[PDB]
């Protein structure tokens, strides 16, 4: 039971910044909010709800040695790195994340929930579902010998080629403690494959995935660059679309009429655009796709925002360095999106994307996830780069 | 050889991947890798043809009837307890295959949706009926 | 470039407590000691070299649920616990440990060396070498189905039955990044096997293990309860003997003539004796062995010390809770061993056991592992339970 | 707390029949014997210690359908028969048995010890150790397809071909919960192999088996028909020899000097001789061996007894029907062995063969295994076929 006196409070529901306020917190919930036991004085700081990043990969981080780790490193090394990654993510002001791929994240979520390590609240997708040769196929680029001693990946490994295999893959993800489902509808940039945006799912397979996920209470996120795969994913009924690179007017209309959420991920596009100029950083098959696809996200996201498509906050950290997520906010404001909507997309719209109602706004009966900033972010957007106070579930982690 | 009652045996219970009767729930990655993904011979089905093969495999092993788990359960090492784990097509395939071999089908069900699917497919008995409601009651009576 | 000013200093080379001293720490080494840049002041505290624990298992900790973790838990789950275990071990005053079994410990050592997590300096053995049905056999207690699924373990898994297999197992431990070798010469208490002290190695096999390890520059530690297996291990040429449970005068003469080190591990025996009186804590096949064997270590260690057998500090944490290793000191003093020798066995004798010469004494040119206690340990031993200052390699971790 | 009053008592230590006696049974042991709480009255019956059968196979019983059960029956089907087999064996007067082969018998021993089923006290050997193509090879007679499916058996399956393999096989039998070791030194009758008495072990392999078993505290029993293999087994140091079919003067001298025990098994030879005259009962490869070898046991056992070879009681039930083991007594008497020695071989010599000292004679401080006969066995041996009172460990199972 504590009382946090905030000099200025940001309302995520209305998007407006209020004046001095007091928050009485008990049992990890916001017990009461008073306009105008232990006292926490942040009377010269701007208070906000904890941020949510809807696209992270806490089990990896890009480096020049990435494309060999799968042959040299064990999951235990990735877990030891993920401890520091999760600590840096929590200290940057993000009290919740959605992990969109990786088999160490559910274990890390269990460890954080038990109290062994510090970090955010993780909504884990587990292994991403793909087709043969797809963006998430775990055998792309392997020679004949390794592929022969591995075998052709199947539904247990996340690779499907029919409706029944898609059903089995969704059920296998449920068996392993996943919180949601992730599919790759088209090709990608960082995969060891020729194509970058070709459609890799049929409408029947995506419909089977969505129908199976509805039975287990799972939401489906879709990775899509090309227009045809994005259209198939939207018409099948996925909840969110990732990177939306080649989105057009018909896809925009379908998104608006369906209510699908859009996650642009400015940070990943800028990172892959900058890192493709360095010789030898990416493999020769990856570099042209990175150079071509990275420099379109800002334009596509600005066009989608101007047309009324619902946009939510997500960065794809795992390509960029963990702990620098808030820079995305800056990229959102220099692309023509107002700062208030940018903060709403990380606080109140992120909860709608996640399908929960116990977080997002500083209201009674909700989780006590509170952060504070030195400066007011509605005038200068760089103020989000200096987080002073972090509290999660009523426990103070930075003060 | 021994004393006891007259036994009508069902054998291994048919389930889906991660179901209440899945024999690999809660096993770590190593044991599950040396076991492999259970299939129709092990009682785990994910399609109509797999359900047909599972019913025929139970017949091959001298079963007297068929047992399926339509929803989740309590004592299983799985997260859910009543979520629907069978599609209507799979249960219909199970019942149609069992009718050919003279088998009756018993269904384990806690949640309402799985119970409704099992009843509308044509199972003989429903087990534990935990979240039964008025519509399921009417369907069972009819 | 720091200078630490201690009110009283302990000399591990001689076993006496000196007066005020100043130590100049630069580049991670002890540069120069002065009788009587930045200044650290511990003028009311007693300064000592950092302790070494020669028997730990940082990848496990005994609990009521232990004997099922082999079927329900993954290595990443163990690594997430090992992070906290290592943090507690380092914080308790132990800047160096010798891990005597486990496949996670080398990865934790690499992570600590890279700076990802905090912990002591680890000398890891990796997998322990045993025979078929031995104390360290990873398949003991499994049913026929699982045992057929995995197959009979061989030299790669650490199970040997001949001279060539022992050679290959030593080379396989070298291939996996081990710093030393560990064998189980007899049966044990916590294994799922019927015997507790029967001889499980032949002289030829142990000689082959020692001869192979000598080529690769390793030292061999042997776990031994029974007199025949321990005699075989001593006569083959192992470096240290663990738990010495049924040691007698012929064995004592052999160790005195051979120069073998002895590690009693009071804490493990006391812990198993206490836990054998709780119903259901241990399996039914384990409880009688624990009750019989636990209550003999104290007497055997005292009677070995009275005859002049060289004794080194070890606890077997992993059986007891990590971070409580200093309590072993108390068990050493109440058994008739002077506190000066108890501290020397953990500082200067531990370095001799490890085979290194860059640690153990606070002398110029050696690593700067310095701990400080509030009270004086040479009058009351319980003062070892309150560590106030911990420094390792020149970096302060507690002050 | 019971008192049993017997009209006449047999002294197994001396071989004489005493007069009336009273035995006080408390806590499962014989407490005190009186010449001349609850009272059990057997005043018109002869009291004896419970018998021991040193050669049984409680997991099988010979039948016309035997040589197909390896392909159509599961172990549970055998356990359900073993329940009744053990009940009949205990009810026939045998309170202790030594099982000389089978993977179900250790489980039956555990079940009887836990009290789930009724039966005698079992000393089980587990799998029998043989060489490639040996009498106990579990793959003899299979076609190429099945043999390729299972693969060539190794030490885990009980087949050895070298010293290290024999060591590993002994350790593997120890790992599976065996109480002793069993090897087949020569060929046999009931195996699906060409030979019946050829030497199938080398001296080095048997010496390795014996030396390994001595470390783990086991005794070794060797099945042997031919003189070369039996000589090798005797000179290596086995504890007992089974069936002794082609024993000669040199072998007899070797057993007399070494102190080896001899188990003739009259019943098995008589049964195979009787069943070799029925068409189709045995396979064509088995019938000539049975007809040749069965009709030599009686003569060999009698002529071995005349030379002073120590003889112990054994039948090989599993070949003949369980519960008819006492008939062997008759076969012993008509072959020239006195009834007193026949009873001593089953009571006091059996304990020496087993290596235990808590059974065999009705003396204070020993287990209370007491049987009673209606008639006097020292005048008519057929009285052993009518057992009226059976008690084991102080619990009355028949009265
Ligand atoms: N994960 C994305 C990275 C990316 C995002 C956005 C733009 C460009 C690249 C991919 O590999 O396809
Ligand atoms: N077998 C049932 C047990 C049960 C029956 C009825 C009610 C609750 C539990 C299950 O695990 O689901
Ligand atoms: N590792 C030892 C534990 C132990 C140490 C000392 C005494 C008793 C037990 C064992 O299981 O055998
Ligand atoms: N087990 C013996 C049976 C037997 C015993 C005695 C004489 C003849 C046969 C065998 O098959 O060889
Ligand atoms: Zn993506
Ligand atoms: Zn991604
Ligand atoms: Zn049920
Ligand atoms: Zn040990
Ligand atoms: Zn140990
Ligand atoms: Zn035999
Ligand atoms: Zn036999």
């Amino acid at each position: 039971p504590v009382a946090v006196q905030c000099g200025r409070l940001f309302d995520a529901r209305s998007g407006q910044l209020k004046g001095p306020h007091t928050l009485l917190v008990a049992d990890g919930r916001i017990r009461q909010v008073l306009p105008g036991a232990r006292v926490v004085d942040l009377g010269d700081k701007v208070c906000l709800p904890g941020w949510t990043d809807l696209h992270v990969h806490l089990g990896s981080q890009s480096s020049p040695q990435s494309y060999s780790e799968d042959f040299r490193l064990d999951p235990v090394d990735h877990a030891f790195r993920a401890v520091g990654y999760a600590e840096k993510t929590l200290m940057a002001g993000f009290t919740s994340v959605r992990d969109l791929g990786g088999e160490v994240s559910p274990h890390l979520r269990d460890a954080i929930n038990q109290g062994l390590v510090r970090g955010p609240r993780i909504f884990a997708a587990g292994k991403s579902i793909a087709t043969t040769g797809g963006h998430a196929d775990p055998t792309n680029g392997w020679n004949e010998r390794l592929a022969h001693l591995v075998g052709a990946p199947g539904p247990a490994e996340g690779v499907v080629n029919s409706v029944d295999e898609a059903r089995q893959a969704v059920r296998q993800r449920y068996k392993e403690g996943s919180d949601l489902i992730k599919i790759t509808a088209t090709g990608g940039v960082l995969s060891y494959a020729r194509s970058g945006d070709a459609p890799q799912f049929t409408v029947d397979e995506i419909k089977a995935v969505v129908d199976t996920a509805r039975d287990y209470g799972f939401r489906v996120a879709a990775h899509a660059h090309g227009t045809e795969g994005m259209k198939r994913a939207v018409q099948a009924g996925v909840t969110s679309i990732e990177h939306g690179t080649y989105m057009d007017d018909e896809v925009m209309r379908l998104m608006k009429q369906h209510g699908t959420w859009y996650v642009p991920t400015f940070y990943a596009g800028r990172f892959v655009t900058e890192k493709a100029a360095i010789d030898g950083y990416f493999p020769e098959v990856v570099r042209p796709k990175a150079a071509r696809i990275g420099a379109l996200i800002s334009q596509t996201a600005a066009k989608a925002y101007r047309n009324g498509v619902r946009i939510a906050f997500g960065t794809d950290q795992g390509v960029g360095p963990h702990g620098d997520n808030a820079r995305e906010f800056v990229y959102m404001v220099e692309a023509g999106i107002p700062a208030a909507y940018a903060l709403q997309a990380a606080t109140v719209h992120a909860a709608q994307v996640l399908g929960v109602d116990d977080q997002g706004v500083l209201e009674p009966g909700k989780r006590a996830d509170v952060i504070a900033l030195a400066g007011n972010p509605l005038e200068d957007i760089n103020a989000v780069l200096d987080v002073r106070f972090v509290m999660k579930d009523g426990v103070i982690y930075k003060q």
